[PDB]
């Protein structure tokens, strides 16, 4: 079983340092009702490291019940750099209803190969739910190879494929040419299409958080291999795909769903914060040229 | 301010069973006392903070702590997380548990700002009254704490007084005391602890001392003291072991080393940390041969 399609790492409102559970639904919906295939709660781009462990709960089941109904399914973040902690957010997102976890490769730690291979086999273990591994080199400091990715696709009958964040086109080919049946996800907004037209068969993305129809119809033309369209949306989105990385992920994504009114206060939980005033009318500029799904 | 500095180890976390060996830990702690040592690091990186449960960490602590009452080495228990409001409470709860200051590294994986890590870094310091020395790993965290981030850290909260540098950038730590000389800079890498110290660095945060730690204090006292020539004859002596090292990553060869020494009963990682391949488990037996390794 696979969650592919497009996909949105859902940002984690928050009013007065409390999670806005209102606004949360509300914004699952909107990503619903523009054609998103899944969502990604308490991810990256959610601020997991510093949700606790009860708001964690409260995401995943707000995404699980405003999903049902629907096809859309919830792809629960439950990754962790101990092994018995990931384990238990496995178990966690499962008991939530989660339909499957993206569970990150241990951050700071800095496994092995064979560490990180033991860590993802005994997550895995742990659920009969899909698995989705998440390589961002970058923010973890480490690297899932692509032998160790394909061992664990193998060995592993929940583990189904890999998010990609670290802007090697060269490793997706690598992992697909020597096992074409994973699921290659684009954690990468800029480079959606190219790691679709080389047999990726889904995105994670930050910029479907403000713009979920033109993820969703980049997406399903590439699944069509509608090539020229997917791709024409891609480059069409090109600007707004770097410019909510004028910061770190995700304060800017924020700013834009609060500079949009899609979200009410324009909160982070330190050490995350604003962006600077420069990149605040930098995102404000960029975003004029998008039109923006309401509610 | 008030400054911990010298020869200092980031001692590793002996497991048997699944479960911290406290009488192996207590033992390398005194180990590490009798050697030299002028501070002792609790539930650090080498110490595998990561997979360690909130008890244990108190544990450590509160071992170190009392291993090294009645001597002159201090506790600098490492307190960092990602998550602004848990490092504040984990620094509170170093405190409360008898840590002369608090290691804090910058947060990883979520890649602040330097916004971000100032306000994280100043909500740290106004919490406790203990000295907190910045950690900055890039290579594991993700981010950076700019130069000009750590002095406005340093001069703006009292109890921030230096940075334990693990960056592999000699031309940082020049900025860094060029700048601002009164701060406290510790190298945080064992290959380059003379480059560092005879930049006016005043001590350094080991993973070699772990396995010899009555070399790293004669290299760092040496230097403290002024005589470069004979730190620089240890650095470089050390250099073959401080790089094997890290022929795997942080605390695995460091471990597999103490086990190979007899300082450990058993090679024990937590997950995602396991041995290391059987080809570096011979490079760094091999390594090993050329050094004394003191016993307890
Ligand atoms: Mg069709």
């Amino acid at each position: 079983n696979i969650i592919i399609g497009a996909m949105t790492a859902l940002i984690t409102p928050f009013k007065n340092g409390k999670v806005d559970e209102q606004s949360y639904a509300r914004l699952i919906k909107r990503q619903i009702e523009n054609g998103i295939d899944a969502v990604v709660p308490v991810g990256t781009t959610g601020e997991s490291a510093t949700l606790t462990h009860e708001e964690k709960r409260t995401c995943i089941e707000i995404a699980v019940e405003t999903c049902k109904g629907t096809k859309v399914k919830v792809l629960a973040g439950a990754g962790s750099n101990a092994t018995h902690e990931a384990v238990g957010l496995a178990k966690f997102a499962k008991e939530h209803g989660a339909d499957g976890i993206l569970s990150v490769a241990p951050y700071y730690n800095k496994p092995t190969q064979q560490g990180l291979y033991e860590h993802y086999k005994a997550i895995a273990q742990s659920v009969d739910i899909p698995v989705l591994l998440y390589n961002v080199p970058g923010r973890t400091g480490c690297e899932i190879s692509t032998d160790t990715i394909i061992k664990l696709f193998r060995d592993c009958e929940n583990i189904y494929g890999v998010k990609e964040a670290s802007g090697n086109i060269d490793k997706c080919v690598d992992l697909l040419a020597h096992e074409p049946r994973m699921m290659l996800i684009s954690g990468e907004d800029a480079i959606n299409y190219p790691i679709l037209s080389n047999g990726g068969k889904g995105v994670i993305s930050v910029t479907s958080n403000l713009l979920p129809d033109m993820i969703s119809a980049l997406t399903h033309f590439a699944l069509d291999e509608n090539y020229k369209e997917a791709k024409k949306i891609n480059d069409e989105l090109y600007n707004i795909n770097k410019i909510l990385f004028c910061e770190s992920n995700p304060i800017p994504i924020k700013t834009a769903m609060y500079l949009a009114g899609l979200i009410e206060s324009l909160e982070f939980r330190l050490p995350l914060c604003s962006p600077s005033k420069e990149n605040f009318a930098k995102i404000e500029e960029v975003m004029k040229k998008y039109k923006i799904k309401g509610f």
